[PDB]
């Protein structure tokens, strides 16, 4: 298991944090294999994927994903100037990330409706220190562990709503949990 931090590992980005609580290490596997695994963790985000991420990438997933409590797995991401947080989000545990959230559309991509939210975040950690931000998402109905995202729809439908992406950051498969438990295997590529 490895330290937190960024960095490479078999050709992909990855990038690991977590909040010091304890509860969850996150392993690199050969290629684009990550590997997951909790117990009454605190606030953790792990994945592999790019840096930088595009606005045009095709991006696929395949594994297992079994959490048991708070927890997402997404495609998930930062622009820059303006900084916004971004998740297209696969899959979830107990906590639906849109609930109480805007809704601002609907987008069809890789065989499902995905609802669109924008939320904000307040004096919060981001990737060029405390910040208030917006997040952007889009939630898929149909949740799955495996499958292909076309960012591409989703930036676009986010743009046409009004929500505007900068300059990209990283841009990984995530598992994000929230003081919970469970277990993920995930291929990115």
């Amino acid at each position: 298991t490895i330290q937190p931090g960024t960095g490479y590992n078999n050709g992909y980005f990855y990038s690991y944090w977590n909040d010091g609580h304890g509860g969850v290490t996150y392993t690199n596997g050969p290629g684009g294999q990550f590997s997951v695994n909790w117990s009454n963790s605190g606030n953790f985000v792990g994945g592999k994927g790019w840096q930088p991420g595009t606005k045009n990438k095709v991006i696929n997933f395949s594994g297992s994903y079994n959490p048991n409590g708070n927890s997402y797995l997404s495609v998930y991401g930062w622009s820059r100037n303006p900084l916004i947080e971004y998740y297209i989000v696969e899959n979830f545990g107990t906590y639906n990330p849109s609930t109480g959230a805007t809704k601002l559309g609907e987008v069809t991509s890789d065989g499902s409706v995905y609802d669109i939210y924008r939320t904000q975040r307040v004096n919060q950690p981001s990737i060029i220190g405390t910040a208030t931000f917006y997040q952007y998402w889009s939630v898929r109905r149909n949740h799955r562990s495996s499958g292909s995202v076309n960012t591409a729809n989703h930036f676009n439908a986010w743009a046409q709503q009004g929500l505007t992406l900068g300059t990209m950051d990283y841009q990984i498969v995530a598992v994000q949990g929230y003081f919970s438990s469970g277990s993920a295997s995930i291929t990115v590529s």
